[PDB]
């Protein structure tokens, strides 16, 4: 017909909701039974959920149905919206004294319902009255949307209301291969599209996108082989997309659920360099779990806690085993996105970031500088104890129905944690420390390009007996060998550097 | 009649509030008496309230009922909703001056009555005027219907006004039998019933079902049996309803007062493994408290303490016991459930909760991690005091009219507890204990199939002599193994990781 990947729930649909009105009034009217008034789809936005709606609908050749948006009706002075929903209903209020039980079927959306219950009463209670009163009437049914299911009342839900419910998902490879073939139809049926071009390709590609990304995406591929021929012209005729434009085109629409790419890969590195046999460790065990949480079904939720003193390169480190990894899903959490807002705003933002990380069957969470997220000061001390909370609870919920992700936490103040007694959260604990040795000072050196091997020796000759056993990190050394090669006297700079800081 | 299940109440109801509406007004005006005018119906929605109210009319042959709204009145503006109530009672004010003392029988039904005190005034009192003051109307009889009686003011009950007082109750065995037959008559005198349904098993799975899920059972399973000839057709007149509809459609209504299982389940419980005495004493105690739940009448209520160490399995124990007792009826209250609120809406919630448990024969309930529903820190410390007293005060209260159900409770904190002093409203405690020996260790790797008995030797004898007096949970021991399965070299990751959490 014209709906895509969706072939367990257009069935289900259609044996509660429709399958009843198909047979004549006298069978129905037989067994003593009664036809279903409401129906509810939830599932996240941009999915299908108007389109299977609106599709049903020409199979039993009911009229186009009426649409109305909540927040609409919200918005509108108080006695012209008492006044709406009266005038909502009339058309079908008139066919029933017409043709008594013999009229036809009458559908009526209601989109963002949740929207009214979000504080709004006066809606709800008319709309009650026409399909559970006194005042029944016996031709509507009323499809609701919404993207939360929790925040409507568990009134509406008992028998006689919105009996029946439904959830719509994101597709996986085989819908979006079927909504590729749907969306391309009327270009291949004309001769419009190269011989190059391969959906089983693009069905891999596209990794987490819903249906319309894809309208958009065809439409821009669209949008280039147009633009190559303007400045209108002669031979119109032979236009054609080709492979090149799909695969420019995948460039430009980015979705949402995907990856935070600028942010992990710009703002957290600036170089990385093996200077040790740790570094090698740390980076062999994270692969270790992200192939754990990739290839078992008795790990849905690891957690761990990179700790370390301050200056020894732990983000980074976070950042690096995310970026490897390969999972569709990633995000992260930092002061950088909360700044400015208040206390109230901030739980909002969290929350919303963990509910829509469990819509994906693989998922990465990095959280930054716990402590600063809680604004802890030592004068007091001073912190916020709400958020605190809310950080505690999420750590340890389990995504549903056979989901799983991974989180990475990162903290310079363990002594402050071991004191707010939230350390049981954390299944295991990664160290990192600064740099103890010459050795290291010298492979640094080496892979930086400071100079020649000449000067090289030098360096390490002099603090030698300068200071044997100094105690830096990595962020301070590569700020000093930086400067001092911009010196007019670079080993000297770089000696007394180094022995201020150690 | 129509309506079943609910005898005795019926038999009193009609004794006293239509019983004199039956006899010539002579004998009435003979005894010196006058008629009742009120009469109080109260119970959980769902149970057959109104339905009572129209049956009870049709053999007075009165008029059909009039019907009004709480939240409808009381949503209107405040000048329609003063004009409004006197428009209610015109009829029966016209037919008194018509014909008086032998005019026909008057009823008014009243619903959500309570949403009028939950806060209003003015049509209390409008309507208390005609009922009770100088200008009463003899022909009227107003019922009304609430879920909660506690709210209703004290001034309505006193004599002269809502007199009668009656309680619904959910449905035994015996009168689930006597709906099944009620609502599948039209069925079974047409031939569209197959010859293997039997009502007496049906009576049996639907262990704590109201009426109108009954109604929904029979349309479901009409549902089965009617789509699988669509796609309409011929032969329709051969269409039967069969043992398997009834059974497929029991999968598809859950009811109110039922079991969460896929919280329980899923969330609680992935493994379950014997490894040591301990564990199987107190799977033992456990039973032995459930069964005396369910055959005594001196014990109807019992709550329970368990308590150890972080880590230690104590919440899948809680669990592993709910899931085995076959009660009808079990939830679990935990901090998943409550994030997000404000402090007035969480209490809201819980004494909801407990209120729902007071309808049922049997009950349980689980109550998880005690010290972080009430928000502590120690660093303060900092805590709500309003959620501590609420729990204190809920967990002794014992449950009306001859029910019981009992109540289990985790915690990690026990000194916590024993400061605040609410130790005083638990009846006994256990203890759960960490693994301190090899045995244990060398159980738990047999049962998880870690890798061939020839491997296994080599981990218990290293871990002999490298720390042989290690003390861990089962939580980490259990995610310690999956990790080392994954590596290049399982044995010494392993040894490593244990030595590390010792
Ligand atoms: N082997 C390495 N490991 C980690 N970082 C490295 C390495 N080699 C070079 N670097 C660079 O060193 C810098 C380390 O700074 P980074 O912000 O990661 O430290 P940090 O300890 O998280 O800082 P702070 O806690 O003060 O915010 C980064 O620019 C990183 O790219
Ligand atoms: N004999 C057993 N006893 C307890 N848990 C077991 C047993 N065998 C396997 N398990 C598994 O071990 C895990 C125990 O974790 P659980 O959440 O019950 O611990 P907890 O004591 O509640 O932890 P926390 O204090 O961190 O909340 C569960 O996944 C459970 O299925
Ligand atoms: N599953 C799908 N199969 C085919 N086309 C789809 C699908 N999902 C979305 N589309 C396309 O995207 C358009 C927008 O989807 P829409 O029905 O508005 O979803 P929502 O109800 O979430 O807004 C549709 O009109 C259709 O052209
Ligand atoms: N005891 C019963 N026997 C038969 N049918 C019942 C019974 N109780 C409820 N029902 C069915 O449930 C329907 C809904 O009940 P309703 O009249 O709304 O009662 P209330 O709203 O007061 O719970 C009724 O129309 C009736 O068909
Ligand atoms: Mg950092
Ligand atoms: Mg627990």
């Amino acid at each position: 017909l014209g709906v895509g990947g969706l072939d367990k729930e257009f069935t289900k649909i259609f044996r509660r909701a429709f399958a009843s009105r198909i047979f004549p009034p006298s069978v129905i009217e037989k067994l003593g039974i009664s036809h279903v008034k409401g129906l509810l789809l939830y599932g996240p936005p941009g999915t299908g959920k108007t389109l299977i709606a609106r599709k049903i609908g020409t199979m039993l050749n009911a009229k186009e149905p009426k649409i109305v948006n909540g927040p609409e009706i919200l918005s509108k002075y108080v006695g012209s919206s008492e006044e709406n929903i009266r005038n909502l209903f009339k058309d079908a209020e008139a066919e029933y004294r017409a043709k008594g039980e013999e009229s036809s079927l009458h559908i009526i959306i209601f989109d963002e319902l949740d929207s009214v219950f979000k504080q709004g009463d006066n809606v709800v209670n008319q709309l009650l009255a026409k399909m559970d009163g006194v005042d029944q009437l016996n031709n509507i049914l009323v499809i609701g949307m919404t993207n939360r299911k929790d925040l409507i009342d568990s009134a509406l839900l008992r028998p006689g209301r919105f009996e029946v419910q439904v959830e719509i998902h994101l597709p996986d490879e085989k819908g979006r291969l079927q909504i590729f073939d749907i969306q391309t139809k009327k270009m291949r049926e004309n001769n419009m599209m190269s011989d190059d071009v391969n959906l089983a390709e693009l069905a891999a590609l596209t990794k987490n996108f819903s249906g319309a990304e894809i309208e958009g995406l065809v439409k821009s591929a669209s949008s280039f082989a147009i633009n190559k021929t303007v400045n209108n012209t002669k031979d119109i005729a032979k236009l054609k997309v080709t492979r090149e434009d799909f695969l420019n085109a995948l460039n430009d629409v980015t979705p949402a659920f995907g990856i935070s790419e600028e942010d992990l890969k710009t703002c957290v590195e600036g170089g990385m360099m093996l200077y040790s046999e740790r570094v090698n460790s740390i980076l062999k065990n994270g692969a270790r779990y992200v192939r754990q949480v990739r290839e078992s079904d008795k790990s849905r939720l690891v957690s761990l806690l990179i700790h370390g003193p301050a200056g020894s390169g732990k983000t980074a480190l976070a950042a690096e085993i995310a970026l490897k990894s390969g999972f569709p899903f990633i995000r992260l959490i930092s002061p950088n996105e909360l700044s400015g807002m208040s206390e109230s705003a901030k739980i909002a933002y969290i929350d919303n970031t963990f509910r829509d990380a469990y819509k994906s069957p693989l998922n990465i969470l990095v959280i930054d500088s716990l402590e600063t997220l809680v604004d802890w000061v030592p004068i007091g001390p001073r912190f916020s104890n709400n958020i605190l909370q809310m950080l505690k609870v999420a750590l340890k919920r389990k995504p549903p129905q056979d989901r799983r992700l991974l989180i990475m936490t990162t903290t310079s103040a363990y002594s402050v944690l071991q004191q707010m007694d939230i350390l049981s959260c954390f299944d295991n604990e990664i160290a990192v420390p600064n740099m103890t040795n010459l050795d290291e000072l010298n492979n640094v050196m080496i892979e930086s390009n400071f100079l020649d091997d000449a000067g090289r020796v030098k360096v390490i000759n002099e603090l030698s007996r300068s200071c044997p056993n100094f105690n830096v990190g990595i962020k301070k050394t590569l700020t000093n060998i930086e400067t001092a090669r911009h010196d007019e006297d670079p080993v000297n700079e770089l000696v007394e550097l180094m022995t201020q800081s150690a």
